[PDB]
RNA sequence: CGCCACUUCAUGGAAAUAAAUCACUCACGAAUGUCUU
């Protein structure tokens, strides 16, 4: 990550909101099956990602519509937070990353194996920044009873 | 007042329409981090 904008900030944010607390009033109730969406819809949010002038309302209309059932009204913070979080990685990575791997693509002494280690997704980078967030806090706030 | 019967036996419309389409939990835990000549 980088510590240059909010996108830093608002991941130590989510982590302090969703990290539970030892017993003492109340946490913001962390979901875990958000971890495996994002895994499972990589993909589908790197289109999301990439649409440059609907791309906040396609992740909010796609969070609501996956997650569409009577348990996840508690859970709107956390698809909000996620969302804003997705949305700064993605623009931060946009900014620092895109000529970079415009020009390591057209250089041509770089072989094809060192050109794919140099150049990095922004949108993949910003989905793994997220499920790698996510999996630290459920790692956290989970225990074998 | 008497005498006397025939005819007709279903057509037109609606023939499925909306809601929910998987949800939550677990996503590895424990042992071994070198040993014997």
């Amino acid at each position: 990550m980088s510590k240059k904008g909010k996108s830093y900030v608002k991941f130590n944010m989510l982590l302090q909101k969703y990290i539970l607390k030892n017993k003492d009033q109340e946490s913001e109730k962390f979901l875990s099956s958000v971890i495996q969406m994002i895994r499972a819809h990589a993909e589908i949010l790197q289109i999301i990602l990439q649409n440059e002038d609907k791309r906040t309302e396609m992740l909010k209309n796609y969070f609501d519509n996956n997650f569409n059932e009577s348990c996840h009204l508690g859970y709107t913070g956390l698809f909000e937070d996620i969302q804003t979080l997705l949305c700064l990685r993605y623009q931060e990575n946009i900014q620092d990353y895109q000529n970079r791997n415009e020009i390591i693509q057209q250089n041509t002494i770089l072989t094809s194996d060192e050109k794919e280690i140099l150049i990095v997704s922004p949108a993949m980078d910003a989905i793994h920044t997220i499920f790698t967030a996510l999996q630290f806090i459920h790692f956290i706030n989970y225990n074998k009873d």
